[PDB]
Formats: structure tokens, sequence, C-alpha cells
């Protein structure tokens, strides 16, 4: 079964950028719910229940027809949020090979940011915006609801290994920003954990 | 060109069920944006720019491939919210032919409410829950994002003439209910305008 991961910081550790109230609800209510629903669905599937969540979502097609959607939405939710919590932290700086790769594939850090913001802001409805590694090139993509690039293009409309991502579901920013998603996206740059992003980029898997 | 419709009541007229703050943001920010976005896309489409929004959404397949999605999302948003504002009012009572039809197709009003709540709560991500009329029979269905039964089954996955509907996008209930969508759905019963629902049921078109 999956365990709800604890956060690597206090609920107010991202202030004054991301509000403490949202961090707590987002983690203890929303993420908890996705974990519960995924675990409940996997109860009768011992074989799949043993796999790490990141691996399970790459095999949604091998699941019984009646368990595919619930796991896509909830296991996808668990995987995305787990990655999200670890990808946030104040005081980090983009540098090293990751910075070099971004300037290489996007021309500059500013161009990359503009592209990411465009994808995050244009996602209509609920979804996520991502910086992914496809083979050896970095790219920006967005997915609907709780889909992940790890699920494959056939299912999510995108592919690649997630380096970092931003939750653009309204519950992630409504309490503090209401309809102003663009403001939320801007504040994100102040809390994106570049150290974790660099680590994932190095691993590539 | 489309314009934001004025409300037939004040922003605090649905208290203590729907909060004044949300009513104001929902109308002046969200709905206004759908209207603005739809108008911007229609500027270069003289042939569709002057159709009533309810007519435009039944003809999405006739639109240029590059305009279809933007209008589906924004004209769909304009149509759904316009219907939503008119469908809310305190102090109404379910009765007459509408009540008889509900008891007929659902067994009882309580069974109907249970079915509606289930559909509204089960819609994952952003969407709408509807009570529609099809083949002289009432049915409950839900759609994703800003799709509408009026768009047809091929596009929205549902069909029928909408009698009433409930917005379950998180912006519709997050400020007051946060993650508790079920509580929001229950409060809805206190503000659903049965008089307007009865009128639409009588018209059937
Ligand atoms: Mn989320
Ligand atoms: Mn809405």
């Amino acid at each position: 079964s999956y365990t709800l991961p604890s956060l690597p910081y206090a609920y107010d550790a991202l202030e004054p950028h991301f509000d403490k109230q949202t961090m707590e609800i987002h983690h203890t209510k929303h993420h908890q719910t996705y974990v519960n629903n995924a675990n409940a669905a996997l109860e009768s599937l011992p074989e799949f229940a043993n796999l790490p969540v990141e691996e399970l979502i790459t095999k949604l097609d091998q699941l019984p027809a009646d368990k595919k959607t619930v796991l896509r939405n909830n296991a996808g939710g668990h995987a995305n949020h787990s990655l999200f919590w670890k990808g946030l932290k104040k005081g980090t700086t983009l540098q090293g090979d990751l910075k070099a790769a971004i300037e290489r594939d996007f021309g500059s850090v500013d161009n990359f940011k503009a592209e990411f913001e465009k994808a995050a802001a244009s996602r209509f409805g609920s979804g996520w915006a991502w910086l992914v590694l496809k083979g050896d090139k970095l790219a920006v993509v967005s997915t609907a609801n709780h889909d992940s690039p790890l699920m494959g293009e056939a299912i999510s409309g995108a592919s690649g290994f997630p380096i970092m991502g931003l939750d653009v579901w309204e519950h992630a920013y409504y309490l503090k920003f209401q309809n102003r998603r663009p403001d939320y996206i801007k504040e994100f740059w102040n809390v994106v954990n570049w150290d974790e992003a660099a680590a994932r980029f190095a691993a590539k898997k």
C-alpha cells in the first residue's frame, strides 16, 4: 500500500509565497484522499500493489478495464503530488549542468520561464505544467487533471521524464490568489527547488 | 459580440448558502473572462460572431480547426454560467409537472437528489452536473470543463436539454468549502431556482 509522505518542511516554510493554509489542506486533505482511493483500488491487485507508484502509472493499460480510470486519477494524483512537495524549497539557485541544458534548449533561462508560464497559464480546467527530459532534450508540456508524462503520449498526450512540475488545479492557488493564476505562477519561481530538479536531471531515471 | 449578463439579484442574495465573495469573483472575473476570450476568438469569424451563444455551441464542428477548442471552452463557459445565474434563487419550491416528472423517472425527489449528488461528486477535475430532458425522460449527467449537453454526445459525452445544472469547478466553492465539495452540493438544494427549472421543463426547448 502507499503511504502519504510527510512534507520535508513545515506548512509555513514557503511563506510568503505559498500560503500555509493551502499547504496544509492540499497535503492533509487532497493528497490524503488520492492515496486512500488508490490504495482501495489496489486492494484486490496484489501484483500491482507492490510496484512503486511511479512505475504503476506507466502500466495503466495492463490494469483491468474497471480499475484503469480510478487509478489513473488517484495513483496519478499520488505520484504528481509526491513529486510536487519535494520540488518546492526557498533559497535555491539554478546552476550547473541543469542551467546549461536549459540555456541550450531554450536559448536562455528567461525564454524557458516564458514558455513554462505560457503552458501553465494556457492549461484550461484542472491540470499540471511540466519541465520534462525527452531522451536528451528538455521540453515544456502540460497535462489534464492528474495525468503524468510518465503515462505515455497515448494516455496523457505527453511523454518524457519529469524534472519538475506545477499543480494548476484551482485548489492549489484559490485561497490566496483566487482567479489570478498568473500571479501564482510568478510566485512559483521563488519556491521551485532547483537542487531537487538538478538531482533528477542528473539521474535521468 | 457577447456581453456579461447582469445578475437578477445582488451578490449577497444567496447568503447564507453561497457566499457573496465567490458570487462576485465568479461573475465579474471568471464569467467576464470567458466572454472576453470568446469575443477575441470570434473577431476573425464574422459568420459565427453574431449567433446566440447557445446556437454557436451546437455548431462547434463547423468551426475552423484552430478555433474549435477556444470556443468550446469559452463560449461553453459563457453559456453554462449564463444558465447558472438564472438557475439560482432562494425561496422556491419544487412542484407541479416538474416534481411529477422527477418522481416518475427517479422514483422520488430524494432518490433524484441522491443521484444528482453522486454525479456531481464523482466528476473528477473541473466540470458541471446536469438534470437534462431527453426523449421525454429526465436524466442526470455530468460533463468535463465547460462542455454542455447541448454540444452533443460526440463532443461532450452527453446530450439532452438542460433543465438545471451545478458548476463543480473548484472556483465555485473553494473559498467557503475548500475541499468539501459534498457540503457545497448540499447547500445547492437551498438555492436551486425551481421556478426557472419548471419554466424550462415546460418549454422543452
Ligand atoms: Mn493538487
Ligand atoms: Mn464557474
